């Protein structure tokens, strides 16, 4: 099972952000890279709603049926975060399925939103 | 979920958000909202299997339709002022399910429904 994601928001944050699960009970595996970052820790999570009508604000709270969190990532000198990330708490499929939800990246180590994407499902 | 949305974009003009509702499990699925951005006129309307949108409208895939068409929710009609107001009702189409359509992607065509370009584009999220 495959899902991805593209952040965009109102400023330079972007990014594409790949899930792989091989197993329905497994880890995903969670990686890709997001630009336009400071330099630093930024919260990176899960929320309840894909929905995207009031850009990141329309997102909800953070998924918890928290399973949601997925930690924070960190960005070097040139404002870009590698992604990678195994995590056995979210799931593609099951209760803890996060695809259609929404991955949104923080200004502030685990404040404001600044990039955003539906998770869809992928090839 | 019983409960979705999405938000159409594209390289134009076309824009839209699109609401989808199905109440009760493996029961008819509500589709309604307004795209605006559009030549007059009837435009293909369609799920399709990705809810990619890593090159845009492109990266969408093909037509939903499960081997396992399903995608296939007919024409919008767009008046002279571009807009098109919709509201359907699909019994084919779920929230859950073989045909669940949550994480794959809505997209409005050029043409009537061969459609054409993609005009918009949005994945479709879960709302409640
Ligand atoms: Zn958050
Ligand atoms: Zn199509």
């Amino acid at each position: 099972t495959k899902a991805v994601c593209v952040l965009k928001g109102d400023g330079p944050v972007q990014g594409i952000i790949n899930f792989e699960q091989k197993e329905s009970n497994g880890p995903v595996k969670v990686w890709g890279s997001i630009k336009g970052l400071t330099e630093g820790l930024h919260g990176f999570h899960v929320h309840e709603f894909g929905d995207n009508t009031a850009g990141c604000t329309s997102a909800g709270p953070h998924f918890n049926p928290r399973v949601g969190d997925l930690g924070n990532v960190t960005a070097d000198k040139d404002g870009v975060a590698d992604v990678s990330i195994e995590d056995s708490v979210i799931s593609l499929s099951g209760d803890h399925c996060i695809i259609g939800r929404t991955l949104v990246v923080h200004e502030k180590a685990d404040g404001s939103r600044l990039a955003c994407g539906v998770i869809g499902i992928a090839q």
